[PDB]
């Protein structure tokens, strides 16, 4: 399957960082058909991101409604952001499971709104230290991801991305390997729920602390595609993170 | 005190009719430093919204982050607006409060932030049926303003939006009269909360069904300063609206 490395910018940024980050990003020569590069900037960032950034990059959005057009003060629905060829929405971002009291439902409400409207997305998901220390791993993940697994029609369009919790803030670390283990689990689900076939096209992200260090020894392992990278995608060196899928 | 008209465009646009309806809005002639008229569109329609849209009308948000800078996917800090020169944010509107669990708490925290990062905020409250039909406006209205009221420095930053949500999809209709009764006691409550002056100064504007029918009758009343206008600012004749505050 084909590589996939996103950067999730979450709320950081300023229209003089974004020129200056974008410039570097453009100094790296891939080829979009052997990987997929995506961005994710703030909403009000997006359209001087996207102006900035070259063809080969792809654009997305971090968050989008389950509402579609209509009443909603402060939402962004998936028709709103099919008008504008916004590519790739992030759904159920532990941060936004977390502040925002997103649930299972309203992750697959999304997933249904922007496959509606033929958007792409990238669904995360992860147990907590609490849940992994009770056993409870497979039974969280499991449960997380039959929420949303049976409205996928292409598998090409979602990607997944597993969230260690567990790992994050915690004072733990989650291993490559440790990594590894997980991301075959949850191919095994998709291939119980979904086919074997497809449970093989589908991309499986890793959502945890990926750096320029420890980047290489996470895609390498068989079940990893990918990341979707927090802090280390606001710096220059992402290109290097980039080149471990190339 | 200077009027104040204001268009929520909610979760509602696309690119072909923004351009539209900003060329019609674009053809009334008034004095933007006698008359106060804000626009606020959806985040990812703001750039379009503003480079149509004649400086004249000011522009806005419909909702901001009680979080700053930082790992928060999906959220715009009010530093983010700041840089961008994003005037305006809705805080507490009844969608966000109903729909997304929005709290008197969130509602400080947004407006804080709003007001470090040297924002301008509209923001809203208001009594539903049950309360109202208890005769319970006046507490419900109280411990809603006391949540943010004593953060206000400046007075001529804060715009406050009575909201009627006991009409709003019941059935019922607030008379112009009903709300300048409540603008009325609202303005005490900032009098008793902050000042004599500081009531004198700050607007408080109607925040229910508003349309080209209504406008007059509502501006007219002593303590409405002007509206927060929902469906009827999607359309053209929203500038029959605004003529009705010159």
């Amino acid at each position: 399957r084909k590589y996939f490395v996103a950067a999730n910018w979450k709320c950081n940024g300023t229209l003089e960082s974004i020129k200056s980050l974008t410039n570097s990003f453009n100094n790296l020569d891939f080829d979009p058909s052997k990987l997929d590069v995506v961005v994710f900037p703030v909403s009000v960032h997006y359209d001087h991101t996207r102006k900035l950034l070259q063809s080969k990059f792809s654009t997305g959005i971090q968050n989008v409604s389950k509402f579609g057009n209509g009443s909603y003060t402060g939402e962004v629905s998936a028709e709103i952001a099919k008008d504008l060829n916004i590519e790739y929405v992030i759904i159920g971002h532990f941060e936004r499971r977390k502040y925002f009291h997103e649930t299972d439902e309203d992750v697959r409400e999304k997933l249904q709104a922007s496959l509606k409207n033929n958007l792409k997305a990238v669904v995360a998901f992860g147990e907590s230290l609490e849940q992994r220390e009770q056993n409870k791993t497979i039974e969280v993940i499991t449960k997380q991801v039959k929420a949303f697994v049976d409205l996928i029609d292409n598998f090409d369009n979602v990607i997944l991305v597993y969230e260690p919790l567990w790992a994050i803030g915690t004072g733990k670390t989650a291993t490559p390997e440790q990594a590894q283990l997980v991301h075959k689990e949850i191919r095994k689900i998709v291939k119980d729920t979904c086919g074997e076939k497809q449970a093989n096209q589908i991309r499986i992200l890793y959502g945890g602390s990926v750096n320029t260090e420890n980047c290489s020894s996470l895609i390498q392992q068989e079940d990893i595609d990918g990341f979707l990278v927090g802090n280390a995608s606001l710096k220059e060196s992402f290109v290097d993170i980039i080149k471990s899928a190339m």
